[PDB]
């Protein structure tokens, strides 16, 4: 299937997912100078106090920590959103080197990695339905920069040994996603899509201005994951990020000046 190799990378995805050349694709470059500061923008409402993590699994593209989205346990409201978006999973996109990994860039600047807390609009019933609507999903993107260790991230770093290869998973309960959030909830927002196939344009992107810092050894562990499954030639999971797409007839609105 698709991937990030020269033969099945982002530059080949259109052949199987024509929407790859659609009108509102992500990621995009966030030009801070021409992004319109919108004052009618309400503040974000992140309520992860009842968040219930279930497991973490390597899916061949990255590891995901899934959450029990059966009830309004961890939701995102406010900001550019209308309705309540329920958290279902979060993942990261990172690179082989420190100066690459984030999918979104700020003024062309790339970050070591990018965290995406994926939510789905509950007014649609289930997830599979939300992905059939232009406002079905809300992804909170957070930039990770190398520096001091992010305490709340270490719990995830420790478990990466038991899910080295594709298909593996492990119980990962009682994880508090709030330990991965920056101090400020200031953001940028625009309408976009998933950054991986099927590349659906159902996402309202909220990219926080403030990045979190993770240590070198922390992100280093990410790079030890395997794209491949057990018993197959080792293929390091690194650079599982998509390049920026044309903004086209879209504008980025900041919730700050
Ligand atoms: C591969 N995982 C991706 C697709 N996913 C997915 C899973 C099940 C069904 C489905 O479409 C019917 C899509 S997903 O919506 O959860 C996400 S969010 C996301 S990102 N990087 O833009 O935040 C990439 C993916
Ligand atoms: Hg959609
Ligand atoms: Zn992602």
């Amino acid at each position: 299937h698709w991937g990030y190799g020269k033969h099945n990378g982002p530059e080949h995805w259109h052949k199987d997912f024509p929407i790859a050349k659609g009108e509102r694709q992500s990621p995009v470059d966030i030009d801070t100078h021409t992004a319109k500061y919108d004052p009618s923008l309400k503040p974000l409402s992140v309520s992860y106090d009842q968040a219930t993590s279930l497991r973490i699994l390597n899916n061949g593209h990255a590891f995901n920590v899934e959450f029990d989205d059966s009830q309004d346990k961890a939701v995102l409201k406010g900001g550019p959103l209308d309705g309540t978006y329920r958290l279902i999973q979060f993942h990261f996109h990172w690179g082989s080197l420190d100066g690459q990994g984030s999918e979104h860039t700020v003024d062309k600047k790339k970050y070591a990695a990018e965290l995406h807390l994926v939510h789905w609009n509950t007014k649609y019933g289930d997830f599979g339905k939300a992905v059939q609507q232009p406002d079905g999903l809300a992804v909170l993107g957070i930039f990770l920069k190398v520096g001091s260790a992010k305490p709340g991230l270490q719990k995830v770093v420790d478990v990466l040994d038991s899910i080295k290869t594709k298909g593996k998973s492990a119980d990962f309960t009682n994880f508090d996603p709030r330990g991965l959030l920056p101090e400020s909830l200031d953001y940028w927002t625009y309408p976009g899509s998933l950054t991986t196939p099927p590349l659906l344009e159902c996402v309202t992107w909220i990219v926080l201005k403030e990045p979190i810092s993770v240590s070198s050894e922390q992100v280093l562990k990410f790079r030890k994951l395997n794209f491949n499954g057990e018993g197959e030639p080792e293929e390091l999971m690194v650079d599982n990020w998509r390049p920026a797409q044309p903004l086209k007839n879209r504008q980025i609105k900041a919730s700050f000046k």
